[PDB]
């Protein structure tokens, strides 16, 4: 057991391993206090995060252990991973805080995408990269379900890394009117139409890939309803295969109350893009999510032959989510976390 030492940073009692130096807060959710630290042990300059309340109710401890579960798990180049995690804790009967540790990141793509003039070759590796570690996570039966430009880390380099993945946060109020945080989903979960599944993710990798190309949100809609209609004058409207899946009835009736709209020519709205960008478009941004391309397909898609490689991108160990299905009372779900803190286990 390392020495922990105490400090008050902002109204927070912070008890920390000495490794970590010259702690520094950076911001702060509702789901935890975040302190910027050196980590005198690997010289990396991390993030420290303190969770708040993680055993607070029995669906708030669950959603500790989900967090701990996919952290410890994700093993990726271009997807954040768990560089520690500690409790000062001597015991289970004691045990009542967790803390995270991850790189400190720096600019986000909204840190590019606003303030930077991006070339064709950016484009191409950017999005190579996120698809990179998309295939990762899909491997795993894993869906992230909140892709969008503040949940991607690039550097100076432009490599890139995907975090903060969705942990079934997201309130009503945090999806209502004009958002950021409901530009980049896919329609189907955004009017709750069916049950949804991974292909949610390569929607939004499409809009965020038409972002890089123009510049602007393709679908700034400035509520739910306004911002379907700016997706099927785009797309078209649904075909009676699509209307089929869709499982509300009233979801359907409003459907078919829009005036029939065909898909529009890709070519015309994303004026002088390279036509293969045109192409891929055309390929993640399908109303019915059966049809369009996977993680692993796009990987091959001629647009990325200066990057692909079928050596070098690799797919997850696999992933047990059967405690999703399960019910117990807050001190079980305490105790497994617990067990993941004290078998945690450093990367190389
Ligand atoms: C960092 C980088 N390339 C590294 C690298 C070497 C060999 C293979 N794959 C990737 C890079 C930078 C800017 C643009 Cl626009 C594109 C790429
Ligand atoms: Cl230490
Ligand atoms: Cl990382
Ligand atoms: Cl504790
Ligand atoms: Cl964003
Ligand atoms: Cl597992
Ligand atoms: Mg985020």
């Amino acid at each position: 057991r390392p020495t922990f030492y105490r400090q008050e940073l902002n109204k927070t009692i912070w008890e920390v391993p000495e490794r970590y130096q010259n702690l520094s807060p950076v911001g702060s959710g509702a789901y935890g206090s975040v302190c910027a630290a050196f980590d005198t042990k690997t010289g990396h300059r991390v993030a420290v995060k303190k969770l708040s309340r993680p055993f607070q109710s029995i669906i708030h401890a669950k959603r500790t252990y989900r967090e701990l579960r996919l952290l410890k798990h994700m093993k990726h180049e271009n997807v954040i991973g768990l560089l520690d995690v500690f409790t000062p804790a001597r015991s289970l009967e004691e045990f009542n805080d967790v803390y995270l540790v991850t790189h400190l990141m720096g600019a986000d793509l909204n840190n590019i995408v606003k303030c930077q003039k991006l070339t064709d070759d950016h484009v191409q590796f950017l999005i190579y990269q996120i698809l990179r570690g998309l295939k990762y996570i899909h491997s795993a039966d894993i869906i992230h379900r909140d892709l969008k430009p503040s949940n991607l880390a690039v550097n100076e380099d432009c490599e890139l890394k995907i975090l903060d993945f969705g942990l079934a946060r997201h309130t009503d109020d945090e999806m209502t009117g004009y958002v950021a945080t409901r530009w980049y989903r896919a329609p189907e979960i955004m009017l709750n139409w069916m049950h949804y599944n991974q292909t949610v993710d390569i929607w939004s990798v499409g809009c965020i890939m038409a972002e890089l190309l123009t510049g602007r949100t393709l679908f700034p809609g400035t509520d739910h309803i306004d911002q379907l209609k700016l997706i099927l004058r785009l797309v078209g409207t649904p075909g009676a295969e699509l209307l089929k899946k869709i499982s509300s009835e009233s979801a359907r009736n409003y459907i078919q109350s829009l005036a029939q709209m065909p898909k529009m020519n890709f070519a015309n709205v994303f004026i002088g893009a390279n036509p293969l960008a045109v192409d891929l478009l055309e390929k993640m941004l399908v109303l019915d999510s059966d049809k369009r391309i996977t993680a692993a397909q796009a990987l091959a898609h001629a647009y990325f032959a200066q990057y692909h490689d079928p050596d070098d991108e690799p797919v997850a160990d696999p992933y047990d989510q059967s405690f999703e299905s399960r019910d117990l009372l807050i001190d079980e779900w305490k105790s497994l976390t617990y067990d993941e803190v004290i078998s945690f286990v450093p990367p190389p």
